[PDB]
């Protein structure tokens, strides 16, 4: 097993999912996720994704291999991936401002990625339509070309028109909760049919969407980093704090003026909108962000 080989080096994250170290493998950095006891059906969900779909994509958190090893007198399960040393585009936000190319090619890039995980693929060689359910800033990597892969398929469902199955799994883990649509706020979703959790996903994607947003330069100014819903809720926000102000209340993120001198963020800010509807099958599609994100 390779668990025993990797030298863990520093922790990089870590939370009640468990957690993330730089490690050195085979002479490279690798990102080591080593999961807590109690997210145990997320790494068996990812495992199975990565290792039965063989999840493959430039704009995905690029697979390596998982493992039970036993460390510390207690077995653990790791996944271990690619390690982007630019970190997620939560930090990267913070650490610096973007301009006109730079913040097209982050939002593009995430909107290929999940155009790819929600889009089925027949064949030999394909794999079946997939929603992400948690996607967020801090689930997102910066490569080193400057486009980015969705990470985190711990939560993933999947479905394919040869079975009409849908595999919800028995994950008891549910998205964060800042980034939660008002349909799953509401516990309105249709848990039985796969469009939802992909509607749910494009609501996510919006909120980076305006996250990245705020951080490309225009007449020389930024706003500064913040998450969504920043100024109505506090950090670590319970379910009912997003379900008060997003269902409630019927709050969006809102929109910079500044936005509107500048004809990029201007059409960011029509996109953002269109993940936003209440009516779920309102929203946008991740192929169609894909296609208009190309034209900009
Ligand atoms: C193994 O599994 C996963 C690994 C990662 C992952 C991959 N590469 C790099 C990182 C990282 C490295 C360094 C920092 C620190 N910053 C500060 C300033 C610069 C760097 C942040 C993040 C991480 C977390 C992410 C996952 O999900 C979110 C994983 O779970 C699927």
């Amino acid at each position: 097993t390779v668990a025993r080989d990797i030298t863990l080096l520093e922790c990089v994250g870590k939370g009640r999912y468990g957690e993330v170290w730089r490690g050195s493998w085979q002479g490279e950095n690798v990102a080591v996720k080593i999961f807590s006891s109690r997210d145990e059906k997320s790494w068996f969900r990812e495992t199975e994704l990565y290792n039965t779909v063989m999840l493959r994509h430039e704009n995905i958190l690029g697979f390596i291999a998982s493992d039970m090893t036993s460390r510390h007198s207690s077995t653990q399960l790791w996944l271990i991936t690619h390690y982007h040393e630019m970190g997620s585009l939560y930090d990267y936000l913070q650490l610096t401002t973007l301009d006109t190319v730079s913040c097209l090619r982050i939002v593009l890039s995430i909107a290929s990625g999940l155009a790819h995980l929600h889009i089925e693929i027949f064949g030999t060689q394909g794999k079946p339509a997939i929603a992400h359910r948690d996607l967020k800033s801090k689930n997102i990597l910066v490569k080193k070309n400057g486009q980015c892969c969705i990470a985190d398929l711990g939560l993933a469902v999947m479905h394919s028109q040869s079975t009409n199955q849908l595999d919800v799994g028995n994950n008891p883990r549910v998205g964060t909760k800042r980034y939660m649509a008002p349909e799953v706020l509401d516990e309105t979703i249709q848990v039985d049919c796969f469009d939802s959790y992909k509607r749910v996903d494009i609501w996510a994607f919006g909120l980076v969407l305006w996250e990245v947003a705020r951080r490309m330069v225009s007449n020389g100014i930024v706003e500064d980093y913040k998450p969504p819903f920043y100024d109505v809720v506090p950090n670590d926000p319970s379910f009912e704090d997003m379900r008060k102000v997003v269902c409630v209340d019927q709050q969006r993120p809102n929109i910079p003026n500044r936005w509107f001198s500048d004809p990029t963020l201007t059409s960011l800010a029509k996109l953002m909108k269109e993940c936003w509807y209440q009516n779920p099958s309102a929203r946008l599609t991740a192929l169609r962000i894909k296609k208009t994100l190309t034209k900009i």
